């Protein structure tokens, strides 16, 4: 019964709990039967190691602009889904992935990722978040902020819901359209009233978009899953998951060709207390590194309320420097890196000692911190900071410290571009 | 608001908002008003007391302590050779540089990827009913530091726990023989709330008594933070439960002198199925690292386990290398890591596609995951792996790989280490 694998046939005849099917495959050789769980139009399988194909998605370059349902119904109002392609969601039969690294940066255009763990083509890299913060708001801005700059591969976005409220829904809905950024993304919308099994298969689709894009096409799609822990909540449960997890965060990468990519960013949040789990172990996802949402600094009232040190890009160095960003990127995060840390600490003896018995240099250090929250972490719903922009937000506060103990930033680039020498 | 609060000698009873005049360790006076009044001690920021300080002494080392009150052992409470304040104006014994010459603790996830390096603040992220308690007794039992010939201390810190953790605590201590190294504070889930949060600020003054002053690298485990921060919000407008918590994570690093070392291995739980607010916001303690215990490899029976690609540990390269370790050290590190990340990702492939239809490459790929979780990860709880019995394993489990290709760690290892000889 320990047995892995999940996929997704589609409903052509009538089918029973737990009868083998034995089908498909998107090559034409398969193995392998046993239903699991269904719906009225597509039915989940399950495998160890009638008939019955696998679930395919109309592939089409006239998804961009439309909004899909976890099955791809038309959501958006029009047309249906007329498909130049068709192919198998689960897991494909394609696998568009090259063996190379993830490669060159992504700007995101909020300086909290773009420039203290950039976002690189073909990574996945989570929004770790919680309940009652707002990293869907600080998502669907990404979404439409976001461009590979110079790439002479195209841009596209994925974005995609799994079970939201049937309010939030239009919210979404309009946030695209009104801004353009709709015309450049597929959406998947996926409510908590729709079929459970089409929860699970929201997913899929989305993934299975991206990689048609970036692949067929010679494109960067960026896809992001709101809310995973609607997924997790979804699945029947766990057990025996975290391999059928494993299947969702496969397939992110760069292509062959190395002309297009698919880039991964989910939100993994936690409410409270969960219903019988607690939720879970994700941490299958984070391999790369994290982005992390924090209450501190919502609670303050600053957005994004982003954390940088507690976040983390492990990719970063492959798409930062020379002629990517800027030469002095690494240097210029180092010291916010470390200052902010240096900084954090001293807001400790601050109540330890009153804010006096605090040197000189720890006031700037101290002051720092608040400047880094203030001008660099806090951004509008939009402005969308380019990297020039957020590397010199960067030093405009830096400025704020002496030197040499700027032990980080090479002085190389100070006396380059340092507000003191032109 | 500033507000610098200190914890009193209770000697009669005082209300709330009164106005109060108390001298120091370094006897002097203070901008008195009382915020809390409990058992032996009162929170502050015949008529006006004194202050609560540790006794402390050369001979702490080898005994039981708690707080108020203070020994759990049997028991004549610690002859004095020098009383000193508890929340950090004692000394104040850090130098403003870097963490440098590593700590072997025996565990391996740890040593040979995420390396534990003198003077760190590498928290242990762990959730509700996992084996934290449990891999934190092992590294107190087993930690060293090999090289260097300044003694190694170890003060380890309980908060909120039940009777029954605190008899094995304690039993576990006296088996080993290990109390001989070691200073113990545990507060008990039934203590009063001020005996709480006086605990970690006892433990860690402790700490730096020992580590300044008698030039030994000290580590400090605090089991765990959550309990602190989840008794901290029932006694005690403002948000304000940071800052606080910043006179925590503050208190480490390297002394004045360079003999001896702070390092504090906190460990911080996500609340389950018990519990009102369930978060909440301990963001600020992560920023040199993490060390993250994946409930997913619990629940496939293995002990530690802690996951190594959300493991991180920012200043690894400082205790890593020859004289430190080992040349090979990092090479290895990047390998397994590498190696293991790709694993995981093909069990995803493995699922959608069946492992008769992936790559030969792959399926040794995927084959050292099990390796690495099975031979690599998995411990013994009374298993010291010097780093030699670390890397010798590590360079096991990386023969099933292909030699013939593989390398990003090629030049000179390859050849000096692994079967190969001539």
């Amino acid at each position: 019964q320990i047995a892995g694998p999940l996929i997704f046939v589609e409903k052509t005849e009538p089918v029973g709990y737990n009868e083998i099917v034995n089908i498909k495959m998107g090559d034409g050789t398969v193995r392998r039967g046993q239903v699991l769980d269904s719906s009225a139009d597509i039915v989940v399988v399950q495998v160890f190691e009638f008939t019955g194909e696998t679930l395919k998605l109309p592939a089409s370059v006239d998804l961009l602009g439309r909004i899909l349902s976890g099955s791809g119904e038309p959501r958006d109002g029009g047309p249906r889904i007329v498909p130049d392609q068709l192919l198998d969601i689960n897991g494909a039969a394609m696998n568009p992935y090259a063996r190379l690294p993830p490669k060159d940066f992504i700007q995101t255009g909020i300086s909290t990722i773009d420039g203290t763990n950039t976002l690189v083509r073909g990574q996945k890299l989570p929004i770790f978040s919680a309940s009652g913060l707002p990293h869907n708001e600080i998502a669907l801005q990404i979404a439409r902020q976001a461009s590979v700059p110079g790439s002479e591969s195209a841009f596209a976005v994925v974005f995609a819901a799994m079970g939201i409220t049937n309010e939030e829904a239009q919210y979404f809905m309009s946030d695209f359209e009104k801004t353009g950024a709709l015309e450049r993304a597929v959406v998947f919308l996926n409510l908590a009233d729709d079929p459970a099994v089409e929860r699970i298969v929201t997913p899929r689709m989305a993934l299975t978009a991206a990689e048609y894009l970036a692949y067929e096409h010679g494109m960067h799609v960026l896809v992001i899953l709101t809310d995973i822990t609607n997924y997790a909540e979804a699945l029947r449960q766990m057990g025996a998951m975290y391999t059928d997890l494993a299947t969702l965060y496969e397939r992110a990468g760069i292509v062959k060709g190395a002309k297009g990519s698919v880039t991964q960013i989910p939100i993994l949040s936690m409410p409270g207390d969960d219903i019988t789990h607690p939720i879970p172990d994700l941490s299958g996802y984070i391999t790369e590194g994290q982005i992390v949402v924090a209450r501190e600094l919502h609670r303050k009232g600053i957005y994004p309320p982003i954390n940088v040190l507690p976040s983390l890009s492990r990719l970063m160095n492959s798409g930062i420097g020379a002629g990517k960003t800027r030469e002095d990127h690494k240097a210029v995060s180092d010291q916010m890196y470390a200052g902010y840390a240096e900084g954090r600490d001293l807001r400790g003896l601050v109540a330890i000692v009153g804010k006096e018995a605090l040197s000189e240099r720890d006031t700037k250090f101290l002051e720092f911190a608040d400047l880094f929250e203030d001008k660099f972490v806090r951004q509008g719903w939009n402005e969308n900071r380019t990297i020039e922009d957020t590397l010199e937000i960067g030093w405009q506060i830096l400025t704020h410290l002496p030197e040499n103990q700027l032990g980080r930033i090479d002085n190389k680039y100070i006396q380059k571009y340092h507000p003191a020498h032109r």
